[PDB]
């Protein structure tokens, strides 16, 4: 079942994130205490409200981006790909992720090739196939290693030109539903993804590209659940999500981590055991 999960890996925010995490925009400073509250609530939704078993990794102050666990592993069925992140300052985040995923009894494949890089944020898994963004973080060799790892799924690539990652402007919002931004760049990427597949996806188009990043889960006794950005943060995109009477909708605040380019998917790795 697409979107089913039983377990989630998350990682605590280091104090060094506020000043030292990588960020493309040098805008408003991070309110660290508020970022911590937003992470607490996020983890609480996944564990307490939705009932997932949470594995919470400790912060490492030497790894200011270590909260962004998505980028260090891609999990599909019983297999985990431990990535070689594109940013050198993030590579040692793989160490504790590999240990956590071993302890969850997944089959582990490590991206060792020193000519390969891949961030998990560049990977869109639809349930039927993978789309991998080629970005400043993820190269062709990384995409090839992903394809080799998940041999039972088609893997196609798409250029990421004007954002950090593919999932900076898209995500799955349901079993056949791709949430997508409205910018020229997001729409160009969507059209390439659609041209590379023989499967017809539905789309949930939102006016704020980064509000297209959402988390879909299929949870027993709750059904089709969608975590999406709040009306306070993106009022015009929240109006689109709010029309989805076919989902259980959970607004989740993320203002502070978006200052360092993290959206909703970035702070968890979901696992179905
Ligand atoms: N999947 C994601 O949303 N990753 C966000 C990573 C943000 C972090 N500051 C970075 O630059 O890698």
């Amino acid at each position: 079942t697409f979107g089913r999960a039983t377990h989630v890996v998350v990682r605590a925010l280091p104090e060094s994130l506020a000043q030292q995490a990588l960020r493309r925009t040098k805008g408003d400073e991070v309110d660290f205490a508020r970022a911590e509250r937003q992470h607490q609530l996020y983890v609480g939704v996944l564990g307490s409200k939705l009932g997932l078993q949470v594995v919470q990794l400790p912060a490492d102050e030497s790894l200011p981006d270590c909260v962004f666990v998505e980028d260090v592993a891609v999990v599909c069925e019983e297999t985990a790909l431990i990535t070689r992140p594109g940013a050198p300052s993030r590579r040692k985040e793989a160490d504790m992720m590999k240990e956590a995923l071993e302890k969850l009894q997944l089959n582990i494949v490590e991206m060792k090739d020193e000519n390969a890089t891949l961030d998990g944020g560049d990977v869109l898994f639809t349930g039927r196939e993978f789309f991998v963004g080629l970005s400043k973080r993820t190269n062709q060799r990384g995409a090839e290693i992903l394809a080799d790892t998940f041999k039972d799924y088609a893997v196609s690539t798409v250029p990421v030109v004007d954002a950090l990652h593919l999932k900076s402007f898209c995500s799955m919002a349901g079993p056949n539903l791709i949430a997508i931004g409205s910018s020229e760049s997001a729409q160009k990427a969507l059209k390439i993804m659609q041209q590379m597949s023989d499967h017809r996806y539905d789309k949930l188009t939102v006016p704020d590209d980064t509000a297209a990043n959402c988390i879909y889960l299929n949870i027993p006794s709750k059904g089709h659940v969608l975590l999406h950005r709040t009306p306070e943060e993106y009022p015009e995109s929240a109006k689109v999500y709010e029309k989805l009477k076919d989902h259980m909708l959970i607004p989740v605040s993320n203002s502070e981590l978006e200052k360092v380019d993290g959206l909703l998917t970035c702070s968890s790795v979901l696992i179905n055991k």
